[PDB]
């Protein structure tokens, strides 16, 4: 029902959103453990997910709308560490960590099948 | 152009179907720059949107038109054995014609 693609480049979240929109897709969002693994497999390295709590701190929402349903946070995450972390990356083992949206991570876009 | 991959390896027929589902086309390098860019995204052998399925020895883009830029490996294309009508960019950027039924990495392009 979804295809996940990457050009392997690492960039800040704003650039990922721009890239995926230009391809007419959206930033990858895993709706379950299966999709999560798929994203991990495609990215191979840390990648941003289309999820942020930029609107209301602590309330993670999908960039396409709606409150986060499925999640796979790494232990003790999200932690809004340091000056603040409003973006989400799928790290090693497919676990999630909230991180600065200014950090550079692999762009993965999704397309509806 | 943007070149994207999901890393899966499949026969050419499936690569075409895949890129069309994404509303893109199979990757086609129009120059050395694009050829290197596809090489870097695929990181392994990948199919290019170029075949001589219509007329043997006359490679054409799947989107129409005769092949302009090429980067064949020495002694290629050789339509080896029973036949080879597809084109793969290999690990070093060079090209080899190969069976369309062989499985290689899917790389799609978007304008
Ligand atoms: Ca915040
Ligand atoms: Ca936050
Ligand atoms: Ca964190
Ligand atoms: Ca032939
Ligand atoms: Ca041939
Ligand atoms: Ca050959």
């Amino acid at each position: 029902k979804k295809f996940f693609v990457t050009n392997h480049e690492r960039m800040p979240f704003s650039k990922v959103k721009a890239l995926c929109s230009e391809l007419r897709g959206t930033v990858a969002i895993p709706r379950n453990a299966e999709e999560n693994k798929a994203i991990q497999e495609v990215a191979k390295t840390s990648a941003f997910l289309g999820i942020t709590d930029e609107v209301t701190e602590g309330q993670f929402m999908y960039v396409t709308g709606g409150r986060l349903t499925y999640s796979n946070w790494k232990k003790d995450e999200p932690n809004d560490h340091g000056s603040g972390e409003d973006c989400v990356t799928i790290v090693d083992n497919g676990l999630w960590n909230d991180i600065s949206c200014q950090a550079s991570h692999t762009a993965v876009c999704e397309f509806p099948a």
